[PDB]
């Protein structure tokens, strides 16, 4: 997160960190046994870390649970980034509490202009590198489709939306990938990609979760 602020411990209780000896992607807890993340974060032997704030210190409230299945969307295209969504099943159901809680799937898509919360432990610099210890947050508005496409050097599919600030300085970034965009208490986005981070006229691009609700429910029910 570039140009954001320190969330405060466990103020984003659905935010999880994907770990393979180190943090590498975020994810969102959607029920006691399932996590929504990004297809491009796929890796085998993922450990899910829930209830995290400072990812480098054991503070308490953590739960570490191995991924038992990582289900990349069958139509995920690593070129075009279309369908950048992955479902992770935890080996064990998480113990849900005030600091480890699920976030609701949307019932309808979010609308342009709505301010949403984006969070993660990714890069906090637009040029250069600094990774935080504690969870960072950013409130950013969903941008219209036409300004998105006007800004982007790459094709924006109907499964993506732009959110953030065209003047630069405020954006998600590497390491936030797979993490949540929550608008009015609903998981509407997944940190997917962007042209660098926090550059002028180059907003963050996010997977449009509301397109996947039926797929998410069906997949979960058959696994
Ligand atoms: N600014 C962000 N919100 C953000 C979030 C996560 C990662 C990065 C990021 N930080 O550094 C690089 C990055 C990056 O995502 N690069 C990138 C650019 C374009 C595409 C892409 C999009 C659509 C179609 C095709 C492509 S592709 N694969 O041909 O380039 C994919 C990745 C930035
Ligand atoms: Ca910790
Ligand atoms: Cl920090």
């Amino acid at each position: 997160i570039v140009g954001g602020y320190t969330c405060g411990a466990n103020t984003v209780p659905y935010q999880v960190s994907l770990n393979s000896g180190y943090h590498f992607c975020g994810g969102s807890l959607i029920n006691s046994q399932w996590v929504v993340s990004a297809a491009h974060c796929y890796k085998s032997g993922i450990q899910v870390r829930l209830g995290e704030d400072n990812i480098n210190v054991v503070e308490g409230n953590e739960q570490f649970i191995s991924a038992s299945k990582s289900i990349v969307h069958p139509s995920y295209n690593s070129e075009t980034y279309n369908n950048d969504i992955m479902l992770i099943k935890l080996k064990s159901a998480a113990s849900l509490n005030s600091r480890v809680a699920s976030i609701s799937l949307p019932t309808s898509c979010a609308s342009a202009g709505t301010q949403c919360l984006i969070s993660g432990w990714g890069n906090t610099k637009s040029s250069g590198t600094s990774y935080p210890d504690v969870l960072k947050c950013l409130k950013a508005p969903i941008l219209s489709d036409s300004s998105c496409k006007s800004a982007s050097s790459f094709i924006i599919t109907s499964n993506m939306f732009c959110a953030g600030y065209l003047e630069g300085g405020k954006d998600a970034c590497q390491g936030d990938s797979g993490g949540p965009v929550v608008c009015s208490g609903k998981l509407q986005g997944i940190v997917s990609w962007g042209e660098g981070c926090a550059q002028k006229n180059k907003p963050g691009i996010y997977t449009k979760v509301c397109n996947y609700v039926s797929w998410i429910k069906q997949t979960i029910a058959s696994n």
